[PDB]
């Protein structure tokens, strides 16, 4: 006797096995509808005595399923597991070399952009609530990066090899950050409108487009209004681990023991390459595999990251 018949498990999140008696004449389509082996789509593919015992990924194709996958992904997007599966056939060829003391990332497929969010995200006081996102990022702490890297690539709706912005990525991501305690007070003072006071929340709390500077939002800032005129700006109440200053790109100096960690980007509106600033005992650019440390920096920067614990404004009135 010929094998007939093999046994596997499918799933949607790598957590949940579904037992399957898999048909040896049928390709793995025909069973289960599109199907991955460790991101490779094996949906035109028939089964072979060594896959017996197993993991395929599966689409959600009824109610447990789709129930499922919504728990570990925080998604009801139908085309999320396919681009993750699409993304992570990829990243598993990636390097994920000890750089400056943190994972980061070889390049490869332009992933210069995945390097510094990377990079970022290991500084930061940060958990996620989508379970796939919470796990991957665990294992990529210790370099065991590929996972983490494909699920941020298909929450950011990024292909391997397109170019990409590391604040476009951070704002997909921070969606599935706990955040829901994040908060930030603004005083704004229009000449003509007046003053309020602007409470924000989540994601909104801790991204700022308009300076890098953490004391210049502190102190005051330009903001249009909606009347036409310049308003100004300052930050009243702060309740965060980090927060995240977004502007752009333009020659910034970044001096030891006055930030976090920051994103150099070498580039136009056209094109760019995005590396990664830290601290350790001396300034640290991270390129991909490549440290250079620094004794000073003066360069084009576009995202700077701060401790915050919880920050209460002085400025009277
Ligand atoms: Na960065
Ligand atoms: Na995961
Ligand atoms: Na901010
Ligand atoms: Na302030
Ligand atoms: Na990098
Ligand atoms: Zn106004």
């Amino acid at each position: 006797m010929e094998v007939k018949t093999i046994k596997v498990f499918t799933t949607v999140d790598n957590t949940n096995l579904h037992t399957q008696l898999v048909d040896m004449s049928m390709t793995y389509g025909q069973q289960f509808g599109p199907t991955y082996l460790d991101g490779a789509d094996v949906t035109k593919i028939k089964p072979h005595v060594n896959h017996e015992g197993k993991t395929f990924f599966v689409l959600p194709s009824d109610d447990t399923l789709r129930s499922e996958a919504f728990e570990y992904y925080h998604t009801l997007d139908e085309s999320f597991l396919g681009r993750y599966m699409s993304a992570l056939n990829h990243t598993k060829k990636w390097k994920f070399p000890q750089v400056g003391g943190l994972t980061s990332i070889k390049w490869a497929d332009n992933n210069c952009y995945l390097s510094s969010v990377l990079l970022a995200l290991q500084q930061l006081e940060v958990k996620f609530n989508a379970p796939a996102l919470q796990e991957a990022y665990y294992r990529a702490r210790a370099g065991d990066a590929a996972n983490f890297c494909a699920l941020i690539l298909a929450y950011s709706n990024k292909t391997v090899g397109e170019l990409g912005d590391v604040r476009e990525t951070m704002t997909h991501l921070l969606q599935h950050a706990n955040l829901e305690s994040a908060k930030r007070v603004l005083n704004v003072v229009c000449k003509h409108c007046g003053q309020k006071t602007t409470t924000l929340t989540g994601v909104e709390a801790v991204m700022y487009m308009g300076t890098l500077s953490y004391d210049n939002l502190k102190t005051g800032v330009s903001i249009p209004c909606v009347c036409g005129r310049d308003a100004t700006q300052y930050l009243v109440q702060q309740e965060s681990s980090f927060v995240m200053m977004s502007a752009p790109p333009a020659e910034y100096k970044l001096q030891q023991g006055t930030f976090l960690c920051a994103n150099e980007y070498t580039g136009n509106y056209q094109c760019g390459h995005y590396t990664h600033i830290t601290a350790k005992e001396t300034l640290y650019r991270i390129d991909g595999a490549h440290l250079t440390k620094m004794s000073e920096y003066k360069g084009p920067v576009t995202d700077v990251f701060y401790k915050e614990t919880s920050y209460t404004t002085t400025i009277l009135e």
